[PDB]
């Protein structure tokens, strides 16, 4: 599913991301925008052989099982395919563990390079929330 901007902002707010670990909703909407362009079915293979999945590009090295990432963990206890659903629950639930892990939203490289320190409020501006 390709979410609209305000559509994803509502879904992410419903699922408790607004100010989750201190990160305002705009940060999560931005991170989705640059990780996946809001497409739940986004996948990207990494040179190390892991794959990133879903709206927040969650990596199989740590967080999910795809059966093809040797040596990896599955800390969200889900098949990576669950991260591709039109329903964002598995992605958000897994992202809450990721952002709790020590480095906050720096775990999402696109967030650090493109969202951090910017006017992230713009991403939710105008949305009924
Ligand atoms: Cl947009
Ligand atoms: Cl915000
Ligand atoms: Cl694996
Ligand atoms: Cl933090
Ligand atoms: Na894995
Ligand atoms: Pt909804
Ligand atoms: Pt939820």
């Amino acid at each position: 599913k390709v979410f609209g901007r305000c559509e994803l902002a509502a879904a992410m707010k419903r699922h408790g991301l607004d100010n989750y670990r201190g990160y305002s909703l705009g940060n999560w909407v931005c991170a989705a925008k640059f990780e996946s362009n809001f497409n739940t079915q986004a996948t990207n293979r990494n040179t190390d052989g892991s794959t990133d999945y879903g709206i927040l590009q969650i990596n199989s090295r740590w967080w999910c099982n795809d059966g093809r990432t040797p040596g990896s963990r599955n800390l969200c206890n889900i098949p990576c395919s669950a991260l591709l659903s039109s329903d964002i629950t598995a992605s958000v639930n897994c992202a809450k563990k990721i952002v709790s892990d020590g480095n906050g939203m720096n775990a999402w490289v696109a967030w650090r390079n493109r969202c951090k320190g910017t006017d992230v409020q713009a991403w939710i501006r105008g949305c009924r929330l």
